């Protein structure tokens, strides 16, 4: 039936409905810091989120998305390995049932507690639907979360999770500033890949930040109280909504730092 993260419809089953799963540029991957090549020609990332307009937060089964108004160049990503402007459309997380797992990408096989994905689409294509059909349609900024001290800027997200506990629930979520979720350094690794959930389209330029952000045990705990199921259906905690590392194949991970 519908894909998920359970025993019978998890990541290992996705290929049956989405053949691209066994594709050539699938994500996530393991970042081997000793094999990633420092590329001196990579420009600094340019993150312009000062005019960001969040609109809503919703539980879509699978995860929770904070959506932004992408009708204009309000919140954009440029620079780095990117050509052109990419507008922020939404951000979501992937997390585990325990602090030792949850991230999708791994660094030298190390898994983090969770991973934040800020999804942007190339403005050249007019809309996200067209953008997904292109090799350079999307740019996703990945940030690792480790358990330690609380991240103040993440609390507004944490406090609203109660109202979107089950699949299909949404809540107005205005005036949230995404700049509060950024680490202080913007050093990164980049490689060409895909969406990590079906349809698993190979249209993503991945930008994974080296420096993780810290969140408290209590903050991550609230993520774990969400449900994959809808209201009235039997309860299945939304945990371990991450896809394991895929083979790198013919790809090279470049690093912006030496
Ligand atoms: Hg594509
Ligand atoms: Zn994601």
């Amino acid at each position: 039936h519908h894909w998920g993260y359970g025993k019978h419809n998890g990541p290992e089953h996705w290929h049956k409905d989405f053949p691209i799963a066994k594709g050539e540029r699938q994500s996530p991957v393991d970042i081997d810091t000793h094999t990633a090549k420092y590329d001196p020609s990579l420009k600094p990332l340019s993150v312009s989120y000062d005019q960001a307009t969040s609109l809503r937060i919703l539980n879509n089964g699978h995860a929770f998305n904070v959506e932004f108004d992408d009708s204009q160049d309000k919140a954009v990503l440029k620079g780095g390995p990117l050509d052109g402007t990419y507008r922020l459309i939404q951000f979501h997380f992937h997390w585990g049932s325990l602090d030792g797992q949850g991230s999708e990408h791994t660094v030298d096989k190390k898994k983090y507690a969770a991973e934040l994905h800020l999804v942007h689409w190339n403005t050249k294509y007019g809309d996200v639907g067209k953008a997904v059909q292109q090799p350079d349609g999307l740019a996703v900024l990945g940030i690792f979360l480790k358990v330690g001290s609380a991240k103040p800027g993440l609390q507004k997200v944490v406090d609203v999770l109660d109202s979107i506990k089950t699949k299909g629930k949404s809540a107005d979520f205005t005036n949230f500033d995404p700049r509060g979720l950024l680490p202080e350094s913007l050093d990164y690794w980049t490689y060409p890949g895909s969406l990590t959930t079906p349809p698993l389209l190979e249209c993503v330029t991945w930008i994974v930040l080296k420096e993780p952000i810290s969140v408290s045990s209590e903050q991550v705990l609230k993520f774990r109280k969400l449900n994959f199921n809808g209201e009235g259906e039997p309860e299945e905690l939304m945990v371990d909504n991450w896809r394991p590392a895929q083979p790198l194949k013919n790809r090279q991970i470049k690093a912006s730092f030496k």
